[PDB]
């Protein structure tokens, strides 16, 4: 994670679709963004 992708212990990946996506699985969360706060 770090000051980069998957900040809050997140499963993020950057495929050449070349976009940054975020898969956070608490209940049901799916968005392509750093969740910072």
């Amino acid at each position: 994670g770090a000051m980069g992708p998957l900040p809050p212990g997140w499963e993020k990946r950057t495929d050449s679709n070349g976009r940054v996506y975020f898969v956070n699985h608490n209940t049901r969360i799916t968005q392509w963004e750093d969740p910072r706060s």
